[PDB]
């Protein structure tokens, strides 16, 4: 089932499938090209197909497969602009297309199209703020003991009255990975936990850990 | 309006019916991240500034919004959180949006929500230009510390090296080791040469490795 047609019953999913044009495109073929005028939305009947954008000297970030009920291309349809993705079929793949004269007048018979549109692009933007922060568990390791080993470098320590937002403030991580990151360092003995402190236990161990050679 | 492009004018006077009045004095918060929103804005009058928080306990700006401009569109179309947070800057007058009465609008106006998807879609054009930026701005980290390792295990400043092997070390592609190598001499943190790399500023080096520069 669609997302593009959530809500709908099954007379109107039949009713806005009617505006619909069948296009094939067999494996390897491509669909579309990033910067390409664009005029149609597609969703996927069956097959497989991948979108992408290229930078840095021709390189390609994928950014999703789509499989059947997936849609796709729906952003030059909206805003008239150019294809913001390639987009290539990896199988042998049936596109069902939907063109922008006869989106416009679909929506006028059923504007929670539009709308559920709008919820998916919504979707999309949640994943892709979701992107913007994230970092591995290991690079996180490395910045929480240099945040670490920051302050054992201001000449005190190694007792800490610290708080694991200040330091997540300090290694530019979120507060939960750092509350992640000290429970594997105090598993490992080389800090020791208290509340509201850090203790650490191992500084040379410390310092391997946080330029990565352990 | 954006959000009415294309309305008759009876049509924008229609559309506006289905929103609700909101004042904000200078100063006072419209919503923070997290919170349940159940509307969107247009401002109508006054400044709002928009700002999301991010790691630590701090705030990027987001956007600085005047008389005409939208927001709070997440929330009323998904119910999630909001994605940032909404302060009055100056005394400040909001038309809003209820999820119930957006609903009814559409039906009414489906060119509304034709209007919002558009809008959401130039967001993420936005977002994606940014997110090509990310695998760039994570790579320049990533061969920082490959370079920062081969100088704390003894070697440097100067090092015989090819760019596929820094790329091996950063877990990168040779293209992009070559890209960053260049803005890094271009920052002059390094001098490069012929299958040579020359640590000139290993402080900033080892700041740039970690993220912090
Ligand atoms: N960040 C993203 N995540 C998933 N799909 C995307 C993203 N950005 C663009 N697309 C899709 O890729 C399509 C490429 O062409 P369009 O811009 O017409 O519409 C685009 C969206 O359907
Ligand atoms: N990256 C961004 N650029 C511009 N505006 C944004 C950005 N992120 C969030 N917003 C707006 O800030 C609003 C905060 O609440 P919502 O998430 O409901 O809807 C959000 C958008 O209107
Ligand atoms: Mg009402």
């Amino acid at each position: 089932g669609s997302p593009l047609f959530h809500g709908l019953a099954p007379e109107e999913v039949d009713l806005a499938l009617s505006y619909f044009q069948r296009r094939l495109y067999p494996q390897g073929k491509p669909i579309f090209y990033q910067g390409d005028l664009g005029q149609a939305l597609y969703l996927v009947a069956s097959g497989k197909v991948r979108l992408f954008r290229t930078h840095l000297g021709g390189q390609e970030r994928t950014l999703a497969l789509l499989g059947p009920g997936e849609l796709f291309g729906e952003m030059s349809l909206l805003d008239e602009g150019e294809r913001s993705a390639s987009a290539v079929a990896v199988e042998d793949t049936e596109l069902l297309a939907l063109f922008r004269e006869d989106y416009l007048a679909l929506i006028r018979r059923l504007p929670l199209v539009a709308h559920n549109l709008a919820a998916l692009l919504a979707r999309r933007l949640r994943e892709a703020d979701l992107e913007l922060d994230l970092l591995s568990f290991e690079e996180a390791r490395n910045r929480v003991a240099y945040a670490l080993l920051k302050l054992l470098r201001q000449g005190l320590g190694p007792l800490f009255q610290i708080r694991h937002h200040e330091l997540a403030a300090l290694a530019g991580t979120s507060r939960e990975t750092v509350s992640r990151v000290l429970h594997a360092l105090a598993e490992e003995g080389v800090v020791r936990l208290g509340p509201g402190t850090v203790e650490v236990r191992e500084a040379a161990l410390l310092e391997e850990i946080a330029f990565g050679l352990a």
